[PDB]
């Protein structure tokens, strides 16, 4: 079968990152949307012009809002890309065939929505040469953030191709996880976003979202069904392309 | 001998496109610097903005003005780049041991800034599925593109990889030649711009600077010193990468 797929990057990125993902769908004969989030990418706007996880999710919002009556999608979110899912699942759960989670954050409906996040932060706190900032907006202070270079290198990245890196180092942008203001945003809902089925992807090589906070995850909120690809890295899209594209292929075969 | 090159994109393009070439060059023991122009790359600034070629090539003059006395670089402009090369040579042309141009414009001195853009419009006057725009800006009427996708892959893009194309697809943006803008433009000046060493590089595979386009350069305005790289296509930082990186070696070892 052929699906829609609509490919989420992670905070500090953009569409880019699945460059190589793409092509190989499109080869098996799917549809692949992927979008720059709010001041992500190409977008034009600034993380300091953006409030909330919910306001960087507008261009999601935004394509999910355009899809004809029928027609539903696979959404594919990397790293806190899975938080821009549960934003999207409580605003048009109809039009979500699936949710595929790819070394991501696992939100769920019995705490918070900071919860997750709070959990990576323990344990993973050191972000290495990555720097912060604050801005003001909406009335609340908001912790910006830039990806360190070598925490990119050695954590994100780590088995990448040195142009893959590069690409990382031109293209990364300042960014926003919103943490606080996640930490007081209505729960996300169990007749939305908890009724999607998640399919959760990783592997036990990633060095950023360890596999003690990975396991805690699918523990914490039990997944449809989990895939574990040996090897690779955080980035499998880049490091094991292939393997993703085969995974999303038997998804978008079981849930329509 | 090792040197501090500056990569020069394209309009429409940004840093990006020498993802592979950076890190080559590293490799050999130099200092790369990869800069989005105005309004290129992840610029903040979009092209409405931007009134001339002049302004477009504002991060570069900056550049070259942070470089404390004494430091040469030598840049490389691939396709319209090589009017950035022009600009920057009238301001800055101390702080520029040479300038490479890698299927790239290059301008004269001895007719006005836009004559070799006209000259290529005349050879290559059919640009695909290239989108066409207006704006104002400064009084006076600017046209801007957007790169056709076909153009993009059989023009640009022709023997690059699935991944490659698509990271055009995904970053390239809205842009302009400011073709009118620099037909009123001075003249560029011999003691500045005609006294650098300039290096041609080509491929007489290009399939948009075809070869009528690039052969007539050579002899409207000798270079110091041509390189034609055998086979490819116009983005040979791409698909020549290792071939480009021993031609800079070369001039590296040359000029200083």
């Amino acid at each position: 079968a052929f699906a829609h797929f609509v490919l989420i990057h992670t905070i500090c990125h953009g569409a880019w990152i699945w460059h190589k993902l793409k092509p190989l769908l499109e080869a098996l004969g799917h549809k692949v949307t992927a979008l720059d989030l709010a001041a992500s990418g190409v977008d034009p706007r600034q993380i300091e012009e953006i409030g909330s996880f919910d306001e960087y999710s507008e261009p999601l919002l935004t394509f999910l809002e355009a899809l004809p009556p029928g027609e539903k999608v696979i959404l594919v979110g990397e790293s806190c890309g899975g938080l821009n899912i549960a934003i999207a699942a409580d605003k048009y759960c109809e039009k979500i065939a699936a949710a595929v989670f790819h070394n991501s954050v696992l939100p769920d409906t019995e705490h918070c929505p900071s919860y997750v996040v709070d959990k990576l932060m323990e344990v993973f706190p050191d972000w290495k040469d990555t720097t912060y900032f604050t801005y003001t907006k909406d009335g609340k202070e908001i912790t910006g953030l830039k990806l360190g270079f070598t925490l990119l290198r050695e954590n994100l990245y780590t088995l990448c191709g040195p142009e893959e890196y590069e690409l990382a180092k031109m293209l990364t942008r300042k960014g926003s996880l919103f943490q606080n203001i996640l930490a007081k945003r209505p729960f996300f809902t169990k007749e939305g976003y908890g009724s999607i089925k998640k399919i959760y992807v990783w592997t036990d090589q990633d060095e950023i979202f360890l596999p003690e906070f990975q396991l805690w995850q699918i523990e914490n909120y039990k997944p449809d069904k989990v895939y574990k690809v040996e090897g690779g890295d955080h980035k499998l899209q880049l490091t094991k392309t292939k393997e993703i594209a085969e995974i999303l292929q038997e998804v978008a075969d079981t849930y329509n």
